[PDB]
């Protein structure tokens, strides 16, 4: 990977690995959201992060995601080329954003699109807190001036309110305990897990008759290594919409919520 | 990735990616066996095969033993060599070697093998290869012997005890999840390890680098099957691991793995 020739983006392309694919021999939803992580940490690699600046480690605060967006339209074959390219962007003293678009390696076209929220927050106390001038000037830079936006639609289904599931839930996969195989280079749980785990109370059935097109995930609290996870789904519904919610199987504290669509093979 | 000169064994080149990484910044040894499977994979691709005849036969080749010995694990962005070969191990089955090596330095930093056995996908029933299957593989193996572990008495080929109950430590109640299924559905060979390794103290992986890990393959766990991992110390550290179905206590798996201080 490589960034473009203006340096306020970067592109890498990604040879699709056999243990990747899921039952329809193409990349899974979280292959896809893997290879966004890792080339958003190569952006901010190529530009010198390690993504916190000078200012960001000294005060002790840390980058964290508040919400995924995901929409695919065709996920890649065991075997082809898939090129992302990905860039940032201010959202004043709310945060960051970070926008990514899958393409084919051969034909060109878009076959997804990703968005995602970050916010600034303390380290060790975990408060989030509104970026502030001197750290947005050192990384303002590094983003394209005029706004770029994968999701630009007058009425984009990223921003829309996502609701709390109520209980008794339609359907649901309880004990979901994370490995460290589930954990990053600083052990904490990655955000792909969190995807997983939501889509594992998806029925069988609905996974081996449709294919997901979008995911929309808010994250509200980490889960430790030693937590446990319930997850909870209910249809909200040509196509298949769900409500889903994962808490702590002990006293119910939230930790995400989310929504899904999928549209029949 | 492509096939040597000789077309008897297959090499690819990978960049260690930032999620594929631990603690000490070095790619985890779930990501390596798993880039093992990827290169085994291509070299079968590479040469049409999953493989030929037994298809209408419904046989189909599964692991009995894996066995890992790493000296240096890859940092997050290194390129790791990985070169991988059959050979037939007379008529009980066939074996596949890996060497793996510094892209920049040429020197071997870790090496596998691994034992497969052929049985029906449809009644799982161990059996022998017939004369007829074992000549339309042969011609991609190597005729003289070469062997990743060729020393006289060696770690892969030692026979794995049973864990006598109680197990000094356990992880209980693992379920896989989708991401644990392969194309075909199947739990893949790789999260076996990561079962056996979650036995293993913090502590331990902490203050010690995984060198060995030898694992044999008894039973294969379904999608809605819970695993116990346990785990005795038995000494550097050794250990000896079992995994066995949360209910009846069937086994499925049994290893030994070897740490050193760092
Ligand atoms: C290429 C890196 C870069 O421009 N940035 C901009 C500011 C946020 C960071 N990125 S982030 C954590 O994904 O929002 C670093
Ligand atoms: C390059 C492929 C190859 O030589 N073979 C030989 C027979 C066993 C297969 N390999 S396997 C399943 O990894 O044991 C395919």
């Amino acid at each position: 990977g490589s960034l473009t020739e203006d340096g306020l983006s970067y592109k890498e392309k990604f040879v699709v690995r056999s243990y990747e694919v899921g039952s329809n021999k193409t990349a899974t939803v979280e292959t896809i959201a893997n290879l966004l992580q890792e080339v958003g940490c190569n952006h901010a690699q190529s530009v010198g992060f390690s993504a916190t600046t000078t200012t960001m480690r000294k005060l002790h605060l840390i980058w964290v995601t508040a919400r995924m967006h995901i929409e695919i339209y065709k996920y890649p074959a065991w075997g082809d080329v898939v090129e992302i390219e990905t860039w940032c962007q201010s959202e004043g003293r709310i945060g960051t954003r970070r926008d990514w678009i899958l393409k084919d390696s051969v034909t060109g076209e878009v076959t997804g699109r990703a968005t995602s929220k970050w916010v600034m927050m303390n380290q060790d106390t975990r408060r989030l807190q509104k970026v502030s001038d001197d750290v947005r000037d050192e990384y303002l830079v590094f983003c394209p001036q005029e706004p770029r936006l994968a999701f630009p639609e007058e009425n984009n289904r990223s921003l829309k309110k996502i609701p709390k599931l109520e209980d008794p839930a339609q359907y649901s996969m309880i004990g979901l305990k994370p490995r460290r195989a589930d954990l990053d280079m600083n052990q904490h749980v990655n955000n792909v897990t969190y995807i997983g785990w939501v889509l594992e109370s998806i029925p069988q059935e609905i996974v081996d008759t449709h294919e997901l097109q979008v995911i929309t995930l808010d994250y509200r609290r980490e889960c430790q290594q030693d937590d446990v996870v319930d997850s909870l789904t209910t249809t909200t519904s040509n196509d298949s919409q769900f409500l889903h919610l994962l808490r702590l199987s002990g006293d119910g504290q939230e930790i995400n919520r989310g929504t899904t669509l999928w549209r029949k093979k």
